[PDB]
């Protein structure tokens, strides 16, 4: 829960984003960094916080944990989803993207971050998207 | 502060994303893909035509910035078979000079539009 | 060539190229790492061994093992370390041994530890189990 650690390499610092908004990060990995003034999210995954579940129902209800988890995060970090300047999105199918890219344009507008989209074989959980972001604080 | 690329040399960006970025001194481009931008369809042929129409595509995202090729210090190459890495690494080649950008290549299952293809880069301006 | 002195130029900033022998070589259009301002941009590193260059010996505990030991490396010739790791990309081929790759990789990095993404893809070159890419600060 504490977000005082630090690394240091000369004027530049390493610090932790870390919220009980998004889902906890177990192991040797943090929801996001930030870094001169920019943040690195972690890839988020559809895992409903209050429950360290995946969610129920389908790629528009993942879509839509993924994006709450990754705005709760930049938001945390002292970023916002109009700072994103970048995002992958791994996706499980890209046959239904029109699906979640009607779910991610809800959290964005213009200027639109760049953006990569490939489908991958396998996610954490089995979940159907992940989607991770560089944004400006 | 956050700018736009919009250039006319490249596709269009059509849904919530924009071809390119630039904060500061970095440019993230969009995961270029080998759409031909005068007919937005897929380039005829087979990896080695869809490698250039991607890395044609990429340089006049990354001109329109004010970066270019020669400024690009980290790409991420998708392919569909890596069977075919050799082809895109010949193409590839040309459009980068030393010292050349740091460099992933995985295949992936599924690329938009069934394309072979998609490459980013980060870059400097 | 083992030197570094080629740059590339941008206003006044530099692209600054890293080479080491610990690390296997970079042959073709890529480079081990690029140096830029006060990051370093490392390419995925794969399970080769820089003395025999080939992928090594055993499972995905010592594919796990060699990767980090080249990122270590890698990261160590741009004057970085994995201590100033902020971000990595982690791509396996077996999403399902993940927790093995998990409890290698706990022992290379401190806490506040990199954001990371972990994705299983279909493919990896030279048929490796493991691909990891880093971005550091200098």
């Amino acid at each position: 829960q504490s977000t005082s650690l630090y690394k240091k390499a000369g004027l530049m610092y390493i610090e932790v984003v870390k919220t009980n908004k998004a889902p906890e990060a177990i192991g040797p990995y943090s929801q996001a960094i930030v870094t001169g003034s920019f943040v690195y999210t972690s890839g988020q995954i559809p895992i409903n916080p209050q429950t360290g579940e995946v969610v129920d129902g389908g790629i528009e209800e993942q879509a839509k944990q993924v994006l709450e988890n990754l705005k709760n995060v930049l938001e945390a970090a002292g970023s916002s989803l109009n700072k994103v300047v970048k995002t992958t999105v791994f996706i499980k199918d890209m046959d239904s993207f029109a699906k979640v890219n009607e779910v991610y344009a809800k959290y964005f507008s213009e200027p639109y971050p760049a953006r990569s989209c490939v489908e991958v074989s396998k996610l954490p959980k089995g979940v159907l998207i992940e989607i991770e972001a560089v944004a400006i604080k």
